[PDB]
């Protein structure tokens, strides 16, 4: 047992593994997004640059979240990271929109945390998920549910010259 | 089939696709190695830094290749990406090891990749491979093995004072 | 005979001329299709800079073959330049279509030319085209895909509202 | 027809093409004597720079027309470059001299041209000419008639001596 | 057997040693001809300039081969340097002329080189001799035969004038 | 026989045309130590460091004197270099220590010079070797012979522990 632990649960250790791994999934994600949209058959250079960000991100909040399970006491583990249920993201509506249900989940997943973190009494962790993760989602479902309100009303995905715009001038 | 495809065989798209997924294992296996030694129990800043540099150069490797295959009319093919075979990476010799032991199985994959795209007599990801890749991981083979050979005329691993003064006197 | 040739071919001295002209021939396509849409009746500014810019570059190509062919100790025999089939270039996305045509053209021989300097055992000539040539050649491809891909997206050459704005969005 | 044009006869328009395709022809000849002095048995690296400047500047002028030909309604019509009747350009002397020689046509074509336009009763046309091109071909005679008398009196092409000198203290 | 060798031959490991001594000889000869333009009966200050910085980049050739060698995991294995197989190098032109002829009998040294590596399957050894050996070579036979042309159209070595000037207008 | 030789003994010219092929064959045997540590299987990048700086300073010594040796009418007569006695350098005190036995015969080779030049009745030769080579062979002695004994007491070469510090904090 480590010598800095203290009031850190087992139940707490286990789920950060696993909210570590949902982190990773959701930046393989965006890096799948990314580079359909580079391709020479779909071409939209800001919806890649959009995607490339989220994913480096994910990446970040994976990181911060191995910083934390050390500083803790506990032990990382490690899990495969599963590949996109999709290699073909269709067009940049369906794109937006799979991100949007793609933050939703993640958003479960930490209000669970934060969830055990107080049937625990672990309050550190608690205003830890509450300081760098639980407003960081709300502003990204907001971002993106606005992202699809704007293509929807502009005549996506039907309209290939909607899509063209909006990645010039709201992704720009 | 895409319209700018020219002189790009169907092996050769096979084979990047695969490498893509080569590349993003080693980054994920450097991310492992990076916060093991961010454990309370290990605590060496410098060997941590030194890993995470690498898995973000390993993520950038691919995010090179999926450029690529887009560039000359393929089709990016997305695999599961292993977990690494170790949770626990013991020491930082071990660390240092095992990485030397990595980087030689993804220059053999590199030199398969170069030897099927002169096969199929296609200069430009010959020249793409030579360019970008190849010199690169002979310097990391080499700085690899640079640092093995001092940590082992150190004293390292039964010796604590020698992968301290190492993190400090040469990753620092 | 000169005195400084070594280890160059004859068979690789003509075919370096052959690629001269047909650099040369490029330039002079894009000098037709640039100002073509300087026209009164097509008045597309950014499609007539973009295709300028190209005229120059084939240019540079064609010159610097000339000065690898006096560093090699060759000799430069220049031929005619066909004009371009083409007075009118319609639209474009048919511009846009013509010069990916033309650049897949010039690229095989690029790379006929990599394949004849391979058996001549001409190490030197092989990575010059390597260098300087194929690797070029790639980027232009796809960047005239990424084109054809938008404007057709956009509703071109149908809708005259398209080309005008990926006129001022993309080529601007 | 045009739009925009307006008092501007049939063979003004006709006359303008084939002095677009003759300032061409001018360029081809200086981009051919330029990289004859590039040569390593030649290897008089002002000679080359001086006339690959003019091979530009040729470039240009056909440019010129050819937005000329726009502005006033006309349409371009390109025809073949013809290949110089020489590719081993003998000396410095003997380029200079048949630069001079070439002048003198294209000022010749240049005065018919005027000429056809006063006819025409076409005074923006004459002025155009006047202005951009009919005082810079004397003063381009009349340095190139300004080398070739210094080379004649230095000693070229019989003196190897002559032409070092003049490429290092005029033309450098 | 080194830590860090793979796909490295003992072919190749032997011919560099012997590149590596053949470099070295280079350097020593142009040593050689620097130090006799410095002679009061020769005096030719720029010749001396030239032919000595020549000496540095032999010598820094040499370097690289020795830290390619490290790099790969073979082991470095050193012969006498022989000396020049002259000590008074005439003139001006007899000593551009030998220098042409020493870079050629090097430039074919590599170019057997990057033959044994082709058969070998080595794909980097490859490179490293295409990027930094090559091209280098070409261009400095090249420069000598440029040097070699003017010299002779200049009346070198029976005008001692001729290589006054040249030592001024070209070297300096 | 020279115009400028004066009070320049035969003795003396062939004693200088001697002391010149000893430096020159001493940046070899630097030139030998300093890809030594270079090895992968060494990896002492300041040793390395360290004696590549020796190596240049006497390939600029055996220059001084091929000036001097022009200066006084003398005529430099080559000679070969013979390789270094030993391929393999142990370790980094065996590699001081062989530096400083080198440094000393060098010392007494300029010792016998000098005296010959007092025995000629060269003042000129005489303070020229006092001026440039006496007084930095003692300084050069005396830090060699200061490196020795640190590495000594420091417990090399046994301790390899010592050797990574000492090329850290001294040589670093």
């Amino acid at each position: 047992t480590s010598q800095v632990r203290q009031n850190y649960h087992q139940d707490s250790e286990a789920a950060i593994n696993r909210q570590i791994n949902l982190e990773l999934y959701a930046s393989y994600v965006y890096l799948s997004m990314s580079y359909y949209f580079d391709r020479d058959d779909v071409a939209l250079k800001n919806f890649a640059k959009y995607f490339l960000h989220q994913s480096h991100e994910e990446r970040e909040h994976a990181e911060k979240l191995m910083k934390l399970q050390n500083q803790r006491g506990g032990r990382i583990f490690l899990q495969d990271i599963q590949k996109p249920d999709c290699d073909d993201w269709e067009s940049g509506l369906n794109a937006m929109e799979c991100a949007l249900h793609l933050e939703k989940n993640v958003n479960q997943s930490l209000l669970e945390l934060h969830k055990l973190a107080t049937d625990k009494n672990d309050p550190h962790l608690c205003d830890f998920i509450e300081t760098h993760y639980l407003n960081e989602q709300v502003k990204a479902i907001k971002e993106l549910g606005d992202h699809v309100t704007n293509l929807r009303k502009m005549g996506a995905p039907e309209s290939g010259l909607a899509e063209y715009l909006f990645d010039k001038h709201t992704l720009g």
